[PDB]
């Protein structure tokens, strides 16, 4: 019973924090307000979430898990891997824009000077590995290079998504993020060098 | 000579005591100027790093334009540029890290100033020009845009390397960025390629 009670307590604290972050802002909301809203002590809030960003990482992990189900579902349905890739970035751009105010402070956590926290953020948001799953079928199809691992190429594309999304959210939210992510995808997938146009 | 005296004094304190630990007050004293005078030249400490970075880039720019002039192949010049960047980043990691972080300073005004002081993307675009003229680069993206994307990959790689994982071979990491962005992840196995 204690296990269930702890999971329930963590979820209530999580819900309480997300609502406050949404309604009043992430930076403006304190651990004491979250604790009060979830009916726990300030000390208990920290036992579950050592720092406020850990709450956002939990949300990000949830978002990524949904994207993982979606990607696996599409591949299983027989969608072309490249189209699944384009779709993923399209939805990533759309979702990032919808949740901009919550995701921005989350993105900075991946740049935390403290390496333990940067690593924690990285492990909670493994987009690189999800991309690698889409590249896999391409490698088996013989159209993907094999001098670099799937994980390394996936990591690279995810790193680009990260920098584009962060700069978009922090400095140029008026620009078209979907267009920017499509640019990253095309450039890394096809390269800057021209390719063969098939016969009509 | 005050701008140069301040820069020199600041770099020496950073060298001997550390960038984070050094204060404007100490730099001013070491350069024999008031704190007020120091700020006219450098509004904030990281601006000294931008000046340093801008100078390193100017050096690379000379070397690059020079090699192209003497007929070196564009791709080879690009390969050279990144070998140089990897080596330099490794040698000056402690001072370059806070500079890299200033590039993502939440304050848009500061982020912009940093970007404009360190235009690596524009230099890469200069190197791509001969390739554009040969007609072998896609035209749905400008040279500046593609060059800036390759510079972004250098930034991401260098920041990770310097802040979290210096055990990686940074030179190979940058060659990987170059290979992937130039050639793409998709194979190039046309039995009859162009050229
Ligand atoms: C909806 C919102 C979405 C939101 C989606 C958000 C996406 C964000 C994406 C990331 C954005 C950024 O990180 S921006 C960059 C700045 N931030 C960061 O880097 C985050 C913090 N970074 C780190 O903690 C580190 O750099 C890591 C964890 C990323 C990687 O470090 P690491 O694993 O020690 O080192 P790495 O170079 O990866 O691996 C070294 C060798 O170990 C090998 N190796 C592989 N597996 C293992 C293993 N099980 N056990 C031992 N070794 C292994 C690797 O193949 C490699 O071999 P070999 O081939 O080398 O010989
Ligand atoms: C020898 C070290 C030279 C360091 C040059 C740093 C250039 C950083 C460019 C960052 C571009 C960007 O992604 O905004």
């Amino acid at each position: 019973v204690r296990e269930y009670q702890k999971k329930r307590r963590r979820e209530r604290i999580f819900r309480a924090a997300m609502e406050l972050f949404r309604n009043r802002g992430f930076q403006e909301t304190t651990a004491t307000e979250i604790a009060k809203a979830a009916h726990v002590s300030r000390g208990t809030f920290f036992n579950y979430y050592p720092y406020k960003e850990a709450v956002l990482l939990d949300y990000g992990s949830q978002l990524l898990a949904g994207l993982r189900e979606e990607v696996r579902r599409l591949l299983a349905q027989g969608r072309e891997p490249v189209e699944v890739l384009r779709h993923l970035f399209r939805v990533l751009a759309e979702g990032t824009a919808r949740e901009k105010d919550l995701l921005l402070p989350m993105f900075y956590e991946l740049l935390n000077p403290d390496p333990v926290r940067a690593r924690a953020a990285f492990e909670a948001l493994p987009l690189g590995d999800l991309i690698a799953e889409i590249l896999k079928p391409l490698r088996e199809q013989g159209v993907l290079r094999q001098d670099f691992s799937l994980e390394r190429m996936g990591r690279t594309l995810a790193d680009l998504y990260f920098l584009s999304a962060l700069r978009w959210a922090a400095y140029t939210p008026g620009r078209d993020l979907a267009e920017e992510l499509e640019k990253n995808l095309r450039l890394l997938l096809e390269g800057m060098l021209v390719r063969e146009a098939p016969a009509p």
